[PDB]
């Protein structure tokens, strides 16, 4: 509706700030503030049967300094995914990447019951179709 449609007297003085007046403000929205937690900060153990493989991954991920995507390892070690290191995996949330070891059967079972699953001898698992009583 609106009562009365006249001219708006306010620009008829000098125009400076504090110009909408009562409902203005200079600074009103606080900050939040940026966090990097984007990407995450990926932590892994790295494993295999040649030391020297473990080595070489880790000395390519301790290199890992670039901006944005953070991986880096926790822990290096020759062998397989054992019980005991399991348990590094859930703490610093650094998962082992094994390559081809495998665990033990127990250590298989701490593992996810330690809320870390292990990725190792990924080869192929034929998770595409099971062909036998398919059709």
């Amino acid at each position: 509706n609106e009562f009365e449609l006249g001219t708006r007297g306010s620009s008829r003085v000098d125009l400076q700030e504090q110009r909408s007046v009562k409902t203005r403000v200079s600074l009103d929205d606080l900050f939040e503030q940026i966090k990097q937690g984007e990407m995450k900060e990926l932590n892994l153990i790295v494993k295999a049967d040649v030391q020297g493989s473990v080595e070489a991954l880790v000395a390519a991920l301790q290199k890992i300094d670039v901006e944005g995507v953070r991986v880096k390892i926790i822990h290096a070690a020759v062998g397989a995914i054992t019980e005991s290191d399991i348990s590094l995996a859930t703490a610093s949330n650094a998962i082992v990447i094994g390559f081809n070891v495998r665990p033990d059967a127990n250590a298989k079972r701490a593992a996810e019951s330690e809320k870390v699953d292990i990725r190792l001898h990924r080869i192929i698992y034929n998770v595409i179709e099971e062909i036998e009583a398919a059709m």
